[PDB]
């Protein structure tokens, strides 16, 4: 709908503002910067990854089976992601994609439904769960920093599969969110669930740079990690994420299956993959 000084002065019906050009609708591109009427009364990593492409890439994650069913929603994955603008919008857009394919194939991993004779493959079966299954642990380690709630567990959650008292304290205190008293809302609130995952992937911590550095070309190894066969790319992130258990031992399934999420996702996107896939000949970072 038209409006204002090619309209009559026309407002917009339903309150919407008229933009500088003339025209209705919410955004700021109508309602800020040259706005003519009804200004207040009467483009991010959507951009880079639409709702079809998420839809497609986490294809069955809404199996009946998938105990998450339905609880990881684009909505959650959009909102997330507005809080850590640099996530997906860093970089030229090939890298931007690339960010997200990363992002999405090792947080697909932790999160696996998936088995070699799957509907569509193992790799279409990320994000079936949101907590760990048959959690060994309650994983409190007391600190003075980080106490343990009482009647609470810190158990993997979310798309990372967040785990320890440690790591949901600076989780929830970097995203505005009271992680320590209440855990839960990482596997009960998928908007907190994506953040918790987006908060590990854009932190360095220790003797680790962010995931996020790694990808989007920011990262480069120091001394101790050029002799530790830490060069850029998807191996020294799952290192980041998983190293002490799955990296410097040759091929392994875990790391694999990592890679196998990244190889289909970067396909999807139209980009490649880039090299150093792997961290079979890595030192662990831990």
């Amino acid at each position: 709908e038209q409006c204002g000084a090619q309209a009559g002065g026309a407002r917009c019906p339903n309150c919407l503002c008229c933009s500088r050009w003339g025209w209705c609708g919410t955004t700021s591109d109508f309602c800020g910067d040259g706005c003519q009427s009804q200004c207040s009364g009467c483009d991010g990593v959507g951009s880079i990854v639409p709702r079809d492409l998420f839809e497609r890439l986490l294809l069955h994650r809404n199996d009946g089976a998938c105990p998450a069913r339905g609880f990881y929603t684009y909505e959650a994955f959009l909102a997330a992601a507005a809080a850590f603008p640099a996530f997906g919008g860093t970089g030229n857009t090939e890298t931007r994609k690339r960010e997200v394919a990363a992002f999405l194939g090792q947080t697909s991993h932790e999160t696996t439904g998936g088995w070699p004779t799957a509907p569509d493959g193992p790799f279409s079966w990320g994000y079936c769960f949101k907590q760990e299954q048959n959690p060994p642990s309650d994983y409190c380690q007391p600190s003075p920093e980080w106490p343990c709630a009482p009647g609470r567990k810190y158990y993997g959650r979310g798309p990372i599969q967040l785990s320890f008292n440690f790591n949901y304290g600076p989780a929830g205190r970097a995203i505005g969110v009271d992680l320590l008293s209440n855990p839960d809302l990482v596997a009960t609130d998928a908007t907190v669930s994506f953040k918790t995952a987006l908060w590990f992937w854009m932190t360095p911590q220790g003797n680790k740079p962010s995931s996020h550095d790694v990808i989007t070309g920011r990262w480069a190894p120091s001394p101790a990690d050029a002799a530790a066969g830490r060069a850029p790319g998807y191996g020294v992130i799952t290192n980041i994420v998983n190293g002490g258990l799955e990296c410097g031992h040759g091929p392994d399934d875990r790391v694999a299956n990592r890679i196998g999420f990244y190889q289909r996702y970067c396909g999807a996107f139209g980009i490649g993959t880039g090299g150093n896939l792997d961290c079979y000949n890595q030192r662990p970072f831990n």
